[PDB]
Protein backbone atom coordinates (compact mmCIF):
# COMPACT_ATOMS: atom_id res chain seq x y z
CA UNK A 1 0.00 0.00 0.00
CA UNK A 2 0.87 3.70 0.15
CA UNK A 3 3.07 5.86 -2.14
CA UNK A 4 6.53 4.56 -3.05
CA UNK A 5 8.14 7.68 -1.60
CA UNK A 6 7.07 10.14 1.10
CA UNK A 7 8.84 13.21 2.49
CA UNK A 8 6.82 15.42 4.85
CA UNK A 9 9.52 18.07 4.79
CA UNK A 10 8.37 18.95 1.27
CA UNK A 11 4.92 19.77 2.63
CA UNK A 12 5.96 22.07 5.51
CA UNK A 13 5.51 19.60 8.37
CA UNK A 14 9.02 19.59 9.75
CA UNK A 15 11.09 22.13 11.71
CA UNK A 16 14.83 22.29 11.10
CA UNK A 17 17.13 19.82 12.76
CA UNK A 18 17.78 20.63 16.40
CA UNK A 19 20.64 19.77 18.77
CA UNK A 20 20.01 18.18 22.16
CA UNK A 21 23.57 18.94 23.28
CA UNK A 22 24.90 17.24 26.42
CA UNK A 23 21.49 16.28 27.76
CA UNK A 24 19.77 12.93 27.36
CA UNK A 25 16.61 14.45 25.93
CA UNK A 26 16.27 12.71 22.57
CA UNK A 27 12.79 11.59 23.65
CA UNK A 28 11.69 15.23 24.00
CA UNK A 29 12.92 16.16 20.50
CA UNK A 30 11.21 13.11 19.01
CA UNK A 31 8.01 14.13 20.74
CA UNK A 32 8.09 17.81 19.78
CA UNK A 33 8.86 16.64 16.25
CA UNK A 34 5.78 14.44 16.08
CA UNK A 35 3.61 17.10 17.73
CA UNK A 36 4.96 19.81 15.40
CA UNK A 37 3.83 17.67 12.48
CA UNK A 38 0.39 16.93 13.89
CA UNK A 39 -0.29 20.53 14.87
CA UNK A 40 0.67 21.51 11.31
CA UNK A 41 -1.69 18.90 9.89
CA UNK A 42 -4.49 20.29 12.07
CA UNK A 43 -3.99 24.03 11.76
CA UNK A 44 -1.68 24.73 8.82
CA UNK A 45 0.75 26.48 11.17
CA UNK A 46 4.26 25.23 11.93
CA UNK A 47 5.52 26.36 15.32
CA UNK A 48 8.68 24.97 16.91
CA UNK A 49 7.83 23.47 20.32
CA UNK A 50 9.73 23.53 23.62
CA UNK A 51 11.79 20.47 24.49
CA UNK A 52 12.88 22.25 27.67
CA UNK A 53 9.21 22.42 28.69
CA UNK A 54 9.12 18.63 28.45
CA UNK A 55 12.47 18.11 30.17
CA UNK A 56 11.55 20.33 33.12
CA UNK A 57 7.90 19.42 33.53
CA UNK A 58 7.02 15.82 32.55
CA UNK A 59 8.46 14.05 35.60
CA UNK A 60 4.94 13.30 36.89
CA UNK A 61 4.29 11.28 33.71
CA UNK A 62 7.43 9.19 34.17
CA UNK A 63 10.14 11.11 32.30
CA UNK A 64 13.57 11.69 33.78
CA UNK A 65 14.67 14.98 32.27
CA UNK A 66 18.20 14.85 30.83
CA UNK A 67 18.56 11.25 32.08
CA UNK A 68 16.07 9.86 29.58
CA UNK A 69 12.36 9.39 28.88
CA UNK A 70 9.64 8.18 26.55
CA UNK A 71 7.81 9.96 23.73
CA UNK A 72 4.49 8.54 24.92
CA UNK A 73 5.08 10.02 28.37
CA UNK A 74 5.70 13.37 26.70
CA UNK A 75 2.44 13.07 24.73
CA UNK A 76 0.73 12.20 28.01
CA UNK A 77 2.19 15.29 29.70
CA UNK A 78 0.84 17.58 26.98
CA UNK A 79 -2.61 16.02 27.44
CA UNK A 80 -2.57 16.14 31.26
CA UNK A 81 -1.11 19.64 31.35
CA UNK A 82 -3.48 21.10 28.75
CA UNK A 83 -0.71 22.62 26.65
CA UNK A 84 2.95 22.90 25.67
CA UNK A 85 4.99 26.11 25.24
CA UNK A 86 6.71 27.24 22.03
CA UNK A 87 10.46 26.81 21.53
CA UNK A 88 10.75 30.59 21.24
CA UNK A 89 8.97 31.17 24.56
CA UNK A 90 10.72 28.46 26.56
CA UNK A 91 14.17 27.98 24.98
CA UNK A 92 16.33 24.88 25.18
CA UNK A 93 19.08 24.89 27.82
CA UNK A 94 20.34 21.28 27.70
CA UNK A 95 20.16 20.95 31.50
CA UNK A 96 17.50 20.46 34.14
CA UNK A 97 15.74 23.50 35.58
CA UNK A 98 12.54 24.31 37.46
CA UNK A 99 9.41 23.64 35.37
CA UNK A 100 8.45 27.02 33.93
CA UNK A 101 5.33 26.14 31.96
CA UNK A 102 3.10 29.15 31.21
CA UNK A 103 -0.28 28.40 29.63
CA UNK A 104 -0.28 31.88 28.08
CA UNK A 105 2.56 30.66 25.85
CA UNK A 106 0.99 27.32 24.99
CA UNK A 107 0.85 26.73 21.24
CA UNK A 108 0.01 23.02 21.15
CA UNK A 109 -2.19 20.34 22.69
CA UNK A 110 -3.04 16.69 22.24
CA UNK A 111 -5.73 14.25 23.31
CA UNK A 112 -3.36 11.35 23.96
CA UNK A 113 -1.42 9.14 21.56
CA UNK A 114 -1.52 6.10 19.29
CA UNK A 115 0.96 3.24 19.51
CA UNK A 116 1.63 1.65 16.13
CA UNK A 117 1.74 -2.17 15.70
CA UNK A 118 5.34 -3.46 15.77
CA UNK A 119 5.69 -4.04 12.01
CA UNK A 120 7.36 -1.99 9.26
CA UNK A 121 4.22 -2.27 7.13
CA UNK A 122 2.19 -0.53 9.84
CA UNK A 123 4.89 2.10 10.24
CA UNK A 124 4.76 2.71 6.47
CA UNK A 125 1.00 3.19 6.59
CA UNK A 126 1.27 5.54 9.57
CA UNK A 127 3.94 7.67 7.88
CA UNK A 128 2.04 7.80 4.59
CA UNK A 129 -1.28 8.72 6.18
CA UNK A 130 -0.60 10.57 9.43
CA UNK A 131 2.65 12.51 9.04
CA UNK A 132 5.99 12.32 10.88
CA UNK A 133 6.12 9.47 13.42
CA UNK A 134 8.07 9.20 16.68
CA UNK A 135 10.25 6.07 16.74
CA UNK A 136 13.03 4.58 18.88
CA UNK A 137 16.09 2.89 17.41
CA UNK A 138 19.15 0.99 18.56
CA UNK A 139 21.72 3.75 17.94
CA UNK A 140 24.31 2.29 20.32
CA UNK A 141 27.00 1.77 17.66
CA UNK A 142 30.15 3.55 16.54
CA UNK A 143 28.81 3.16 13.02
CA UNK A 144 25.83 5.30 13.96
CA UNK A 145 27.76 7.91 15.97
CA UNK A 146 30.07 8.38 12.99
CA UNK A 147 27.40 8.07 10.30
CA UNK A 148 27.79 10.45 7.35
CA UNK A 149 26.30 9.14 4.13
CA UNK A 150 24.28 6.34 2.61
CA UNK A 151 21.60 3.99 3.82
CA UNK A 152 22.52 3.00 7.37
CA UNK A 153 22.84 -0.72 7.96
CA UNK A 154 24.55 -2.13 11.03
CA UNK A 155 24.90 -5.93 11.06
CA UNK A 156 25.04 -5.96 14.88
CA UNK A 157 21.90 -3.89 15.30
CA UNK A 158 19.16 -5.09 17.66
CA UNK A 159 15.35 -4.69 17.56
CA UNK A 160 14.93 -5.21 21.30
CA UNK A 161 17.17 -2.71 23.11
CA UNK A 162 16.33 0.61 21.47
CA UNK A 163 17.99 3.58 23.20
CA UNK A 164 17.36 6.62 20.98
CA UNK A 165 14.18 8.51 20.12
CA UNK A 166 14.04 10.06 16.66
CA UNK A 167 11.46 11.06 14.02
CA UNK A 168 10.53 9.33 10.78
CA UNK A 169 9.60 12.04 8.28
CA UNK A 170 9.27 9.84 5.23
CA UNK A 171 10.66 6.96 3.24
CA UNK A 172 11.97 6.12 -0.23
CA UNK A 173 14.31 3.99 -2.29
CA UNK A 174 17.65 4.80 -3.85
CA UNK A 175 17.74 4.61 -7.63
CA UNK A 176 21.30 3.79 -6.65
CA UNK A 177 20.62 1.08 -4.01
CA UNK A 178 18.44 -1.88 -5.12
CA UNK A 179 18.61 -5.32 -3.52
CA UNK A 180 18.08 -3.84 -0.11
CA UNK A 181 17.43 -0.35 -1.39
CA UNK A 182 14.59 1.17 0.62
CA UNK A 183 15.15 3.56 3.51
CA UNK A 184 13.34 5.41 6.25
CA UNK A 185 14.06 9.14 6.29
CA UNK A 186 14.93 9.90 9.89
CA UNK A 187 15.38 13.29 11.54
CA UNK A 188 17.90 13.14 14.37
CA UNK A 189 18.50 15.66 17.13
CA UNK A 190 22.30 15.92 17.07
CA UNK A 191 22.69 19.09 15.04
CA UNK A 192 23.21 19.55 11.30
CA UNK A 193 26.89 18.51 11.32
CA UNK A 194 25.97 14.90 12.01
CA UNK A 195 24.91 12.54 9.24
CA UNK A 196 23.27 14.10 6.20
CA UNK A 197 22.56 17.57 7.49
CA UNK A 198 21.28 16.00 10.70
CA UNK A 199 19.27 13.26 8.94
CA UNK A 200 19.97 9.56 8.44
CA UNK A 201 18.54 7.13 5.89
CA UNK A 202 17.79 3.96 7.86
CA UNK A 203 17.49 0.56 6.17
CA UNK A 204 13.85 -0.14 5.38
CA UNK A 205 12.13 -3.51 4.95
CA UNK A 206 15.11 -5.45 6.24
CA UNK A 207 13.17 -7.18 9.01
CA UNK A 208 12.78 -4.16 11.28
CA UNK A 209 16.44 -3.17 11.29
CA UNK A 210 17.49 -1.47 14.56
CA UNK A 211 13.96 -1.81 15.95
CA UNK A 212 12.68 1.22 14.07
CA UNK A 213 9.12 -0.17 13.97
CA UNK A 214 9.12 -1.49 17.55
CA UNK A 215 8.39 1.74 19.50
CA UNK A 216 6.52 3.92 17.03
CA UNK A 217 3.73 6.31 18.01
CA UNK A 218 2.19 9.70 17.44
CA UNK A 219 0.11 12.21 19.39
CA UNK A 220 -3.62 12.55 18.72
CA UNK A 221 -4.69 16.12 18.02
C1 LIG B 1 18.42 9.64 23.23
C2 LIG B 1 18.64 10.25 24.64
O1 LIG B 1 19.08 11.35 24.77
C3 LIG B 1 18.29 9.45 25.85
C4 LIG B 1 19.55 9.07 26.84
C5 LIG B 1 20.67 8.48 25.98
C6 LIG B 1 21.68 9.31 25.54
C7 LIG B 1 22.67 8.80 24.74
C8 LIG B 1 22.64 7.45 24.37
O2 LIG B 1 23.63 6.93 23.54
C9 LIG B 1 23.62 7.12 22.14
C10 LIG B 1 24.54 6.13 21.56
C11 LIG B 1 22.24 6.91 21.52
C12 LIG B 1 24.12 8.53 21.78
C13 LIG B 1 21.62 6.63 24.79
C14 LIG B 1 20.62 7.13 25.60
N1 LIG B 1 17.55 8.11 25.53
C15 LIG B 1 16.22 7.99 25.97
O3 LIG B 1 15.69 8.89 26.67
C16 LIG B 1 15.49 6.73 25.64
C17 LIG B 1 14.75 6.93 24.29
C18 LIG B 1 13.69 5.86 23.99
C19 LIG B 1 14.08 4.52 23.89
C20 LIG B 1 13.14 3.57 23.62
C21 LIG B 1 11.72 3.95 23.43
C22 LIG B 1 11.37 5.25 23.51
C23 LIG B 1 12.32 6.24 23.80
N2 LIG B 1 14.52 6.48 26.62
C24 LIG B 1 15.01 5.84 27.77
O4 LIG B 1 16.19 5.48 27.92
O5 LIG B 1 14.17 5.63 28.66
C25 LIG B 1 14.53 5.01 29.88
C26 LIG B 1 13.36 5.14 30.87
C27 LIG B 1 12.60 4.00 31.20
C28 LIG B 1 11.50 4.15 32.05
C29 LIG B 1 11.18 5.42 32.54
C30 LIG B 1 11.93 6.53 32.20
C31 LIG B 1 13.04 6.39 31.34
Amino acid sequence: EAPRSVDWREKGYVTPVKNQGQCGSCWAFSATGALEGQMFRKTGRLISLSEQNLVDCSGPQGNEGCNGGLMDYAFQYVQDNGGLDSEESYPYEATEESCKYNPKYSVANDTGFVDIPKQEKALMKAVATVGPISVAIDAGHESFLFYKEGIYFEPDCSSEDMDHGVLVVGYGFESTESDNNKYWLVKNSWGEEWGMGGYVKMAKDRRNHCGIASAASYPTV
